[PDB]
């Protein structure tokens, strides 16, 4: 269990993020919720983990891209919850195109957020967890921070940036209870992701779920999704006391897309 | 939970291995223990772990450095057990040379134990796994099936090797509810180590604490062991539905040994 | 040979940059070279280069930690040379402090320089490289992005970055007479580090050069420097025709460094 | 060049091996041919090798499956030779099967010829290369040393298991003038190949060239094959002094395969 510790996840309002401080409150860890959303939903979903999980739950809608805005999100988060356990950068945006097609202004937004929002992130974290000598440091990164793939440049880019980041993090604070991870996610069934399989559904005119494998054929040799939910269970391992000595690494859930 | 589930851990007599068997037996699962040892110790430890987690537990000596053996070890726990969900290959064994001074009997021996052995326990283990629709094959490799320590070349090839296989095991069974990912420790607290330090700490003429950090200092960062419990929990997390498409890939518990 | 072929490399005006431009140079290449310093220092390194080599020599002041002004420096190349055949994104600059107190600025203008700057160069180079239907993209990246070393998150940050953007480059390129590659040095004896040795020096009371593998010890296994004129040796084999199925990865020059 | 210096090619009677022993001796390296093969056709192969670059060239038809045949091969080409600067370790075998279905005859074959083969050449080497104060050992491992693919357990265990053992053997000589790399390639088109390019092709109904690319787009982005000229090209660039600090690493020659 996680009773008595502070929990922040950036992008939790849904997806991903949403899983990741769900399966967290389930540990009975108090949550700072954030993200970009519909003010009275995002309340929903904070009041209704609150009241199902039976803890704390706020919600700090701070900007990401901003540096300033990062570091009040944690701050402000110490403030509120007293104390900053558990980190889980989450937040991240793409774009599709070829680089010398690929607009400065996306290279930038992704870098911005992908990126330099986890150094800021941890630069404000990191006091409080050395001063209460426990942390949990999460990055989620990608299969895109240890492997590319074609047309996604900025991505693949900050994603590695992460792992590296994530990597000199824990030795900086190697032996002091605090660790830093980078869980590296393979495809995950988004909402948009879903369109997206809408999309080679009527394109080749097969039921849903054979689109689903086929859009997972390429990179996914399950060929099955990978479930917020799994996220969610892989966070809470690694803030678990029996990941006391996992720092500094990745832990891929791809379904086998990079052991090929 | 893992009720109803029947594990095989081998070289699990004591150690890491019997870390790993117990943590699996505390979570529901039956155990098979193997290993070298002591008969009348292992007995008190085979009956000791069934009474504590009330689980069946039997132990089976076979010969690991023996093809034949190992897959009937595999093949026996099937048949008195009812099934087998878990492997994990864990037996090892090491020798210090160099390569020109490293004597090809012993080169044999770290090979067939180290590498063999997850090959043919492998092997004997996927018929019944893909016909259960369900599987956890976990090797315990080590920070050198990642990188590399001189003086070690039959034990690190044998364990990249270990971690090639494991990538292998996971792309043929990909999708069949089966998954297979390895384990990477670093410096661990064994009997054996404990010497070590005793011995450092008599030449440095200081505390057997100080010589432990001393003689962890130069590969990991943190400065503290890796437990037999924390490997066991993190065996318990790969066995979980929530690692269910962690497949193909390891898992480092090194306190920051791979991250530099 | 390179007769007859286009190089741009970045921060070339002196130390690692200067020594691929010079080994490019010996192989019959045409050079422009780039980087901040002093303008008559500057010129006389050109005028050198071309006239001991025979080949055309141009200098491009443009500031690299401007998008537009990498992007000119490319196309003002292939405008006074009439093609760009070889890029060499090396320009770098570091800064060491702990993530908390790591200055915001300091990390921008990292990631602008040594991440940043590849993505535009590259983005400047690839339409005239598809067109030729040959290209040689070559990286300088480090050892820092492979591993990691505390205090160095920005630079470390960055050069995963370039690791990734550099496998990217490759798999939008596959086939068609380009490849990207990124050469991972190790330490390089350039002048401020000869001012850290000479700080171990006179630190220990030693010669020079027992401080210099005092400074090696810790990440350099060989106990030796690179020199700039091995990296340059490194891009040449890259740029050969032998080089042709090499792309998407790293070449370490690293002294064993990411070997253990 | 290479001139004065004797390099050992083990597997070069034909394909990879040849073209490697060929590109050394355009080096003016002399040469130590070996492998299984036709003796009629091995000495005109060495004859021609000698007569064309005006080399010493030898033929030694020692089987690698033997350990002692491994070393003896080594004692007897620096009885011969002179010397042993370079050691290419290049002979491999290979079967596909699921791991179930994986006769352990083959597995131990396997092992033996690609994995034990380069421990025991190694060993016998490295005493003279320390004495001669110069070496470089060069493993021709595969991309199936960095990266898994189904059906071939045994040779992607044994080839991660080459690269292991190459970053000990690396390690154990860092500093003493020698150095130890695996070149890691992808797809090359063996005669063994063209009959697979061949099958494709009648089976699909297309040229031998379009089924040449269709067999190469699972793995080689670039859809090109790597050639024992470019191999062989790579091998002379490890050998050389401005590879000095290369040392303990994998060179990628695959068309992009470990990119994704
Ligand atoms: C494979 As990705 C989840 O990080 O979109
Ligand atoms: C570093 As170990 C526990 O594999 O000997
Ligand atoms: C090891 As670094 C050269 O990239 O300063
Ligand atoms: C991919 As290969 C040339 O090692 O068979
Ligand atoms: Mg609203
Ligand atoms: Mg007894
Ligand atoms: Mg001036
Ligand atoms: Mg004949």
């Amino acid at each position: 269990m996680l009773k008595g510790k502070v929990a922040v996840v950036t992008g939790s309002t849904s997806g991903i993020g949403l899983g990741i401080a769900t399966a967290l409150a389930a540990q009975g860890a108090d949550i700072v919720l954030n993200g970009f959303g519909d003010a009275a939903e995002i309340e929903k979903v904070r009041a209704g983990l609150a009241a199902q999980h039976g803890v704390k739950v706020l919600y700090d809608g701070a900007d990401l891209s901003k540096g300033e805005a990062v570091r009040g999100l944690v701050d402000n988060a110490v403030r509120q919850m007293g104390r900053i356990d558990i980190l889980v950068n989450n937040a991240g945006i793409q774009h599709t195109a070829l680089i010398e097609d690929f607009p400065t202004e996306k290279w930038d937004a992704i870098l911005a957020l992908n990126l330099s929002a986890v150094f800021h992130g941890t630069a404000a974290a990191l006091p409080h967890m050395k001063k209460q000598g426990f942390g949990r440091i999460i990055n989620i990164a990608s299969a895109h921070g240890l492997v590319a793939s074609a047309n996604k440049s900025a991505y693949v880019a900050a994603k590695h940036g992460v792992v590296g980041f994530t990597k000199v993090t824990a030795l900086e604070t190697a032996g002091q209870g605090i660790t830093a991870n980078a869980i590296c996610p393979g495809w995950v069934r988004t909402p948009l992701v879903e369109k997206q399989i809408s999309a080679l559904a009527e394109k080749n005119g097969v039921d849903q779920e054979t689109a689903a494998r086929e859009l997972l054929s390429e990179k996914q040799p399950s060929l099955q999704f990978v479930t917020p939910e799994q996220l969610g269970g892989t966070a809470v391992f690694l803030a678990s006391d029996a990941a006391a000595q996992i720092t500094g690494t990745t832990v891929s859930v791809d379904g086998g897309w990079t052991a090929r």
